[PDB]
């Protein structure tokens, strides 16, 4: 695998109507990582995002917690989703960067966010980060920041696509 990366990792390869598929957004070896802004696309006819308690996302709903970006360095969380188009757009980043740098233990690897999806149709369907005019400096729909607040402009792979029911791809 690439040394440094971001990937949408699914917990399932196949799924029937009514199952939940969990998408974990995982980073690996992102130097001095402090936060991100991500633009994720899914097919809203096939998948429906729901919180850990089962509540349908609204325009301001954030993804669930992962294994990093859970510490109290004053986390900033802002979402601007379009549930009709199938777009989750969220920013999640530490604001207390002096304190974060002082801790000297950057969270360079881990799951930054989790999105649970109800499976509405049994057909091949993908989840990917995508560029958007509202975020012009994205790398394939991803903006990663270091602990000085600077954008990380190179050196990580955006590993995609994530696909559910790939074995049904002919029919699509």
């Amino acid at each position: 695998a690439p040394t440094s990366s971001i990937e949408i990792v699914l917990d399932k390869t196949t799924a029937s109507v009514g199952e939940i598929v969990t998408a974990s957004i995982n980073i690996k070896n992102i130097t001095n990582f402090s936060g991100c802004q991500l633009n994720m696309k899914y097919d809203p006819a096939v998948l429906q995002p729901v919180t850990s308690s089962g509540v349908a996302y609204t325009k301001s709903t954030m993804p669930g917690a992962g294994t990093i970006l859970n510490s109290d360095f004053n986390l900033r969380q802002v979402a601007d989703n379009d549930l009709e188009k199938g777009i989750l757009n969220f920013s999640k980043a530490y604001v207390s960067l002096d304190d974060y740098r002082t801790a000297a233990a950057p969270e360079q690897t881990g799951t930054v966010a989790v999105v649970k999806f109800k499976v509405l149709k049994e057909e091949t369907s993908s989840i990917s980060f995508e560029d958007t005019t509202s975020v012009p400096n994205a790398i394939d729909g991803t903006v990663l920041f270091d602990w000085n607040g600077d954008r990380i402009q190179s050196g990580y792979s955006v590993i995609q696509p994530a696909v559910i029911n790939l074995d049904m791809i002919k029919a699509s």
